[PDB]
């Protein structure tokens, strides 16, 4: 685990991309944490997307782990793989 910050790092129903194969494909946030023996690897994150190019309806081995999930236009994958397109607060 970390310390510091409490929560998903990935906004909750905001619209960002994810990088498939050669290309990027925009879709947006609902699921945003990690999975069972697969913590080490980072912060899974599960993106809708708008057309059909899902792979993930929200399960682990059997477990279900997102029910918002669907194995149709979702898809859980690694955060640096997803981007984004905010720029945030600023101060200077």
């Amino acid at each position: 685990g970390s310390s510091g910050s409490s929560g998903p790092p990935l906004e909750i129903n905001s619209r960002v991309s994810l990088k498939v194969g050669e290309t990027i494909e925009s879709g947006t946030v609902i699921f945003c944490d990690v999975l069972p023996g697969k913590e080490s690897l980072g912060y899974f994150v599960g993106v809708d997307m708008d057309n059909p190019i899902g792979n993930w309806d929200g399960r682990f081995d059997g477990v279900q782990l997102c029910s918002f999930a669907c194995v149709e236009s979702t898809i859980l994958l690694h955060i640096n793989d997803i981007i984004p397109e905010s720029s945030g607060p600023s101060s200077g």
